């Protein structure tokens, strides 16, 4: 993977080329108003140590932070997401894997409209990397889900339970 951060919009200003996870990008730039993703799938984080708001980016040009649904020009840590050949997640109605459940291996642009139940409070990521979104059609707050267990919203870094859609992380072409 290769990503380049720019302090000003339109790919201007101080820039930093990156090919690895970073817990602290502050030594290299103080703001990020545009990004070029040469390759790979990336999760950017507003704050150091993979905290704060999260944003999913993949190959392509992002001339303004709004293009990655940024809440501001803050980017202070990043993960390069590794390759997934398969994706599998269990979605549960209540916290701690209780209530109704469905197991999917594809994307879901509208949780509410698609299943046999209407509330979504815990997740077990069996295979692959996913982005969980606050709103339908992959909008709003974004949260990376890695393989493993999410018993309640705090486990995925949300300040509340609001969710709307789910996307597998796969690259483009």
């Amino acid at each position: 993977g290769k990503i380049t951060f720019y302090e000003d919009r339109g790919f201007q200003g101080r820039h930093y080329e990156c090919s690895t996870d970073h817990s602290n990008l502050q030594p290299y730039f103080s703001r990020c108003n545009s990004v070029r993703v040469d390759s790979g799938c990336w999760m950017l984080y507003e704050q150091p140590n993979f905290t704060g708001c999260q944003y999913f980016l993949r190959r392509g040009d992002y001339p303004d932070y709004q293009q990655w649904m940024g809440f501001s020009d803050s980017v202070r840590s990043c993960r390069l997401i590794p390759h997934s050949s398969s994706h599998r997640i269990r979605i549960y109605e209540r916290e701690d894997y209780r209530g109704q459940m469905v197991e999917i291996t594809d994307d879901c642009p509208h949780l509410q409209d698609r299943f046999h139940f209407s509330d979504f409070h815990s997740f077990h990521v069996m295979e692959g990397y996913w982005v969980l979104y606050e709103m339908p059609n992959y909008r709003g707050r974004q949260y990376l889900l890695r393989p493993g267990e999410y018993r309640r919203y705090h486990d995925w870094g949300a300040m509340n339970a609001r969710v709307g859609s789910l996307r597998r992380i796969m690259d483009f072409y």
